[PDB]
RNA sequence: AAAAAAA
RNA sequence: AAAAAAA
């Protein structure tokens, strides 16, 4: 199920950990996980931006 | 759950937006409408963007 | 749907379109027909394009 | 539904039309449609090769 | 319907194969096993290839 | 499943692995955990990798 | 739209 | 692993 993905993202969100989100094309976005659902992650770095999970390679604490 | 309100808020306030595609290309315009699979992005003309091709949507 | 009426209008009105693919290649032609997964695009040839390979459909 | 895709491919198969299959990375394969199902197309050009539909951009008569 | 028998025939006859990935990379070895989502390709070691990453499977 | 036993063996035996991504980048580490959609890979950092971005998992 | 950069 | 080639 989502027994890894949801607790991993929730912890980053709860703890306001700065993250790097690497996209599948190698572009690295930085910010905080504001929220997420089945399909998207909202990545906040003053501005809120919506990232499709389909375009993400990895999520790592910065 | 979060996708629709995020896109709608941009449409509602006519926020100029950037849509970055999975291949790195940046498209700019206004969110005119959206459904399960697509976003209509308006500039001079309305073009239909497939969600599967999008990496991010962000105010410009 | 926003997608289906958009494609149907383009198809019925025989509107010249540009289809941009995920590899950056631009196809041009008229939308001859479409279904859940594919679009039939006609120019000098008649070609079945998978929607998963499309980024955008733009009136030319 | 598959009201376009299945009759398009079946006609190519039935009529033994030489086809070009462009992959999503721009590589062009050539051969005849031997058969297909939900996920793959078998492309025959003396040898039978299995092509995942997820990797295909377009199918066109050659 | 066609995928499983195609892969199995290659495994059964120990046919040396090429698996071409969506990014153009060619992997070579023997089909050792497969399930809904992956193919195990054996050379010196067995590596697990995700089907979503594969364009084609062909005898080498 | 062939996938789950393969990943589980790698995880339990703390086998160093190379994960090749769709963009050609090679990650290295140990499989800390996995579920339907993601793998947690640990090296000097602990990183959640989406399976859709992975081409292969190779014992290093 | 490089019959295909064991990455 | 180019905070991102209106293609």
């Amino acid at each position: 199920g989502q027994s890894l993905q949801d607790p991993f993202l929730n912890a980053l969100r709860r703890e306001r950990v700065p993250v790097s989100i690497y996209l599948v094309n190698g572009i690295k976005l930085q910010g905080q996980i504001e929220s997420f659902d089945q399909f998207v992650i909202l990545l906040k770095n003053t501005v809120s931006q919506m990232v499709y999970k389909h375009a993400i390679s990895t999520v790592v604490p910065s």
